[PDB]
């Protein structure tokens, strides 16, 4: 037939979550509902899902902030005819420090040590490992995300199942503070703060 319809809303901007929603035709003529996606960025492999025909908005996990993907959706017919829609859309955190980009010019910024040594380290321990409640069962899966509260370095997000109730946040810098916010999303996509607490390393 012809292109499903889909559109954003109450979509603001997400890190890791992105919900989505379609319309289709008024008579049966469509039953199920698939949609797929993948960032653009490879032809290769991607995500795809199944959506019941009672069901007109689904739920994306797992995204990457600053990066954009590209979703289709299909619709099928009961073994009869198919339909397939394709649109794009951008995933952000939200606003965050040295964003914007610097401008080059006469000025000379100092540039603290010389050179590198011939070897260097990374991070170590300084892990945190923090818990919190389901505050909801109709949650899809858990979102935690970590910056530090004095660099304001860029934050980082991490995807846990449903089930999961805690979370071990490794590769911390240690004499850091970081802040710490569990967010819940819900089968619509929808994020809820339950747990909010800064800790120092």
């Amino acid at each position: 037939s012809g292109p499903v319809e889909v559109f954003i809303t109450e979509t603001p901007s997400q890190p890791n979550s992105h919900p989505i929603q379609w319309n289709a035709p008024q008579p049966s003529h469509i039953s199920k509902y698939i949609l797929r996606w993948r960032p653009k960025n490879s032809v290769g492999r991607w995500k795809e899902a199944t959506i019941p025909g009672h069901l007109n908005s689904y739920t994306i996990k797992g995204l990457k902030p600053g990066v954009v993907y590209e979703g289709q959706l299909i619709s099928i017919q009961q073994y009869g005819h198919q339909e397939v829609t394709r649109f794009d859309f951008t995933t952000t955190s939200t606003s965050t420090p040295v964003t914007s980009n610097t401008v080059t010019g006469e000025t000379t910024p100092f540039s603290p040590l010389v050179a590198t040594s011939e070897s260097v380290t990374e991070i170590t321990a300084s892990s945190f490992v923090v818990s919190w409640v389901s505050a909801s069962d109709t949650v899809s899966g858990f979102r935690v995300e970590y910056e530090l509260s004095e660099e304001g370095d860029e934050p980082q997000y991490l995807d846990l199942p449903s089930t999961a109730t805690s979370v071990n946040i490794p590769d911390l810098l240690p004499g850091r503070k970081y802040i710490v916010n569990v967010y819940q999303i819900s089968e619509d996509g929808e994020q809820s703060l339950i747990l909010s607490t800064s800790q120092t390393t």
